[PDB]
DNA sequence: CCCAA
DNA sequence: CCCAA
DNA sequence: CCCAA
């Protein structure tokens, strides 16, 4: 069923922002399954405990992009999380209008592993027809990126997408008020910006942009939307402008404005990728496929002087993740003469690039980890890499790595990891129990702060404490309690 | 014979513009065979018939270069064109002199499938030692291109090269003054210009650069001489600069001039190619031989990101046709799989880029052409784009490709091949019978304007009418009547 | 032993500048075997003959870079590089402390082949792993140049780097102020300079050197010195600024200098090689191994369009020796289709580049040398630049060619060889007993010129005209006596 | 692997 | 195929 | 080999 289907993709599978294709911002061993839909209804129906404060305060995650600059992706706490996913499924008769978009290609979608939103799912065989059927007989592209469609999208826009904004200035219930009131209740009753990384948040955000693209769509308008990115195929230079100008409007009536920076016009035919993907693929040694397995083996030379000539274009052109795109070409043909020359090489561009961190688990079997310690003093040197740039994600991958293949972490870096307190990064070392009294000491500051909204961005620490029996629910309600009745796990053995 | 093969050179293999090495200029549907000596000295007997205009208009042709700049290729008028092949066959002993010149590269000579002049005939072998010789010892190499080889040659300038400027001007008989009258009757009697395409014009263009050449030739110059583009391999600068000034004398000398914006002087060691040549071979994924044809077939990721580089050099070099090079490197490279993406980035390119259109024809039977109109409706727009950009080429291949495979034509793109009124595609509309009532009006309002030149533009398509008998000869000699007598036909069925 | 070592890998293999890996400086014939310990100990007890001047010239030899700027190598006279080499073989014991420098890449160490000076002898294991561990957590990199290391090395601070600046001042036998004057006596009794080529001045060198690395050690820094060259790897940008200022006052204290044009701060992750090196491998057509040798035979097209790339790099960029890198990595997998094509290539880059002459040996035999005598023309035009571009490296490579080969000379670059008077040359020429009375000339005019420098500078002319009998010793003392008694022969047969 | 320092 | 939006 | 002049 597409209703059933729907509810275990927002909360056992889209929960957590598991959205990438490959691999994912979060380590393997944070899984939000095991959290039901049943579960979730069941915490939506509990009313009990009392907040001083309104609304909810997020699990805060800090993703490094290609450029080393911070997205907030955001785990959403489950009382709300779990009354906004129950109120998109009731409702979904009334949202599924947003599956047939033709313009906007990452939307929900039925996936095999479970999910809703997988970016870049699609094959290169219909993305390649798609972009030449697209850019024919057109000799402009429009690139447009919506300046704040995370961060100030408005909430009270919801119902203005759904009904039209006159009809819901009149009306002031339907659905898309409540909808509006959850995704409120999700990040602290704020009427600006969503939850990065959950499928409602995408959800939310794809309802708001549909009406834009009905209304660019039934003036001839040819383009592609991916989230907030806009690619539109004009046969003239005034069909750009037109569609740059009816985009404003149609954005500025939802309160949302085009990135001015991002927006460019540029000659077709360009390339149907970015020109540094062409550059590495026309580069790559594993380009050409040999059906034999020892003949496509990489050889030592032929890895690091692609990789240097990766950083090279990563230097030079920066305009994507060159790095994490050679390197996904070359890491899976590798032979065991040249796994520590690599190894090293990912070991050296993961200090320096920190989104690289999770190639280092692809051979993270090969390499003798115990050695003489220096692959000790490596991971130790990224954790406290990590801590400095205030990088969630390579500091939880890290200690993913850490503690999964028994490398000591000295004190001295701990108490950098309680310094910069990231939630999911204290919930492994939680997890590792090793740490008792110190993760007992932040979140007892945490407990005597007396604020609901600190509680709130550590909730998941907290349930983890609690769930283990180490600590007591923080909260009054019964939310935790149910959670821990019906074995709810956020890190769930295989 | 030398004799006999320059005259059937002449007329059956090299009359119309098929000088290239690879794919013509024009569709392979158009064929100057079963034009046979005989049958042109029948027309050079034939006196009857009055003009009230002075020599002969011919058939022009609007071929498009690598950067869409239009290149006049013309078709000579057969009577005016039949004169002057029987006047240079009658005369090859005094002319065969420039069989026997070593700078000029694209000369006449003896060819398997007929021909006299095919660009680029000599194998990389030969081509390789030929510049590692002359480049050998020499640091610099001059590239200087005649301005007006084609468009401002002096036709009374043909007996200067022949006997001297001096002797010519006291003798005013000679075979060169007829080569000069006949020459003159081939475009308009115009004392400027030749036809491009014609072998005949490349043999009057050699006939006055030989003295030229052999002026420098005996200052001990190392030089290679491509149609009109000099290339010199000078030990020193000012070499290099008595090179170029001699050879300014020697071109005003028979009133042509150097292209001042294209001469340039490089430093040897260059490359043996144009710099992109080697930046494409040496990405290129059909690079290495296999030996079986399993192994160099290429994927879809291989020739769509090589395209892309292709594209991207393109846009960033710009010195030479680097698409038609990357397209012929990896078209005959393909399997069944990658057919529809490569066909679909072809037609993009096409639609961009008209000299691309006829590599359409190499896939046009793989390519499901039914499926759902589309492929028709892409057709038709690359029949606007060359029917709004004036190019003959393109829509000469394309009108070819649709008659061919049977893709239906609508009557408004009809409408833009009328107002363009290409001569070869209005020959290939009036083949298909089709469109019989739109052009005959074409041709009533090319009568009924009575100027002969403009018959003359459009010589054959009144003679391909004239030929299946749908209208009479406008003409009031005798030479269609002698060619439709003798079967002659230039749109030839297999 | 390593004593025992040591001292035939002074005399018998790192006599003659024969440091380079894969091809040397110096044509094979020439070697510095036969010159055994016990001949040159025999040589420093000689006591007889009366010197005029004070100190020993050295034979100098003009090798090209890769910028075809000259490098002067010099062959020491073997009086003084016998007492040299002999007094620091009696101090190995004080001096070894030299191969126990980390930092120091290219330094004494025991080798198979009998050198211990060996640029590059590490394998890419090592060196990858060992750029990747001092790389890592560092994202600054210092490349700072010594200026005059080999030109302007003070032969007085050698016992300053061994006992201290002070403590030496104070003291003024030691064995390092032997070494000193030993290394004096070396080049004409001068303070300043080393002759680059043989191992006793890289040991000095390294002595030099060896305390500038230990204060440089001591303060932490991770940094590794090949000959001149420190490449120092920096957390913080200060670190490197510290660096500088500390490796200012280390070199200013054996008065030396940083080349202030060449010191550079890079940030890391930069590449492990040099851009154009990962460049040209990630182009090379050769980079895969197939493990049959007729898969990876390459091609006519491959090689050619590779080598002009080459070519457009070295252009280009210029950081390196490109086309050196580029031409051994095509040289080793040609095919007999394609020997002509890339030995005229390698024809042309070599009279334009004087330091790919040495390649011409590796197809030497594959070439039809006898054929129409262009080859024969094209190497006099070689000699012909090389005596113009006074290069010793380009004619001696060339000569030994000829001399091997066969290939004859023509009178009139004999003429211009006897005026460039290399004396590597001249000893090739000698050794082929053609020119006897132009060497006989040339050595007379040295003679009557009566200075004892310029018998130095000839000393390897005169012993191999001595040792054949053909003219009798310059000298009055018994070095040349006694080399030719226990048969000393710098061009021996195999 | 293939250079140079 | 392999990224990101 | 594969373009253009």
């Amino acid at each position: 069923d597409e209703k059933r289907h729907l509810y275990e993709a927002l909360l056992r599978h889209n929960y957590f922002p598991n959205q990438k294709g490959s691999i994912s911002e979060i380590p393997p061993c944070f899984s939000s399954r095991t959290f039901t839909p049943e579960i979730a209804e069941l915490i939506s129906s509990d009313t009990s405990g009392r907040r001083s404060l309104q609304g909810y305060d997020c699990v805060e995650y800090y993703a490094t992009r290609y450029n080393n600059f911070p997205r907030t992706l955001s785990i959403i706490h489950p009382k709300a999380y779990s009354k906004l996913a129950k109120h998109i499924h009731d409702n979904w008769e009334e949202i599924r209008f947003i599956k047939e978009n033709e313009n906007s290609m990452i939307k929900p979608d039925m996936h095999a592993d479970g999910r809703i939103i997988i970016m870049n799912y699609e094959d290169a065989e219909t993305k390649t027809i798609r972009e030449l059927n697209d850019g024919f007989g057109r000799r402009f592209k429009v690139n447009a990126d919506i300046s704040g469609c995370f961060t100030n999208i408005y909430s009270h826009s919801i119902p203005w997408a759904v009904i039209g904004v006159n009809n819901a200035k009149i009306a002031l219930k339907h659905w898309s008020d409540k909808l509006d009131y959850f995704q409120r209740q999700a990040k602290r009753n704020e009427t600006h910006g969503v939850p990065i990384g959950p499928a409602t948040s995408s959800i939310v955000c794809e309802i708001i942009l549909s009406a834009v693209d009905k209304r660019l769509r039934d003036d001839g308008f040819l383009f592609r939307r991916y989230i907030d990115d806009y690619t539109c195929y004009c046969k003239t230079h005034d069909d750009a402008k037109e569609f740059l100008h009816l985009l404003g409007m149609e954005l500025s009536k939802y309160k949302l404005s085009l990135n001015l920076h991002k927006t460019k016009i540029t000659n077709l035919p360009g390339t149907l990728n970015d020109n540094w993907v062409s550059l590495l693929n026309v580069n790559s040694p594993t380009k050409k496929r040999f059906t034999d397995q020892d003949l496509n083996k990489l050889s030592s030379s032929e890895v690091i002087n692609f990789l240097d000539y990766a950083v090279q274009l990563n230097t030079q052109v920066g305009g994507g993740s060159i790095l994490k795109y050679a390197i996904s070409l070359v890491i899976n043909n590798l032979d065991e003469y040249t796994i520590t020359q690599v190894y090293d090489y990912l070991l050296n561009l993961s200090w320096h690039y920190p989104m690289l961190i999770p190639y280092l688990g692809v051979l993270i079997e090969h390499v003798y980890l115990d050695d003489g310690d220096e692959y000790k003093n490596k991971f130790n040197e990224i954790l406290s890499m990590c801590a400095e740039n205030k990088c969630s994600d390579g500091m939880a991958w890290t200690l993913y790595f850490c503690i999964k293949n028994n490398i000591d972490i000295d004190d001295d870096v701990i108490e950098k990891i309680i310094c910069f307190g990231d939630c999911l990064s204290l919930c492994l070392l939680d997890s590792s129990d090793i740490y008792e009294e110190k993760i007992n000491n932040f979140v007892s500051d945490i407990i005597k702060l007396d604020y609901e909204y600190d509680i709130d961005r550590y909730w998941l620490l907290f349930y983890q404490r609690f769930f283990k029996d180490k600590a007591p629910s923080p909260y009054n309600d019964k939310c935790f309690d149910i959670m821990k009745g019906y074995g709810v796990d956020f890190m769930p053995d295989e």
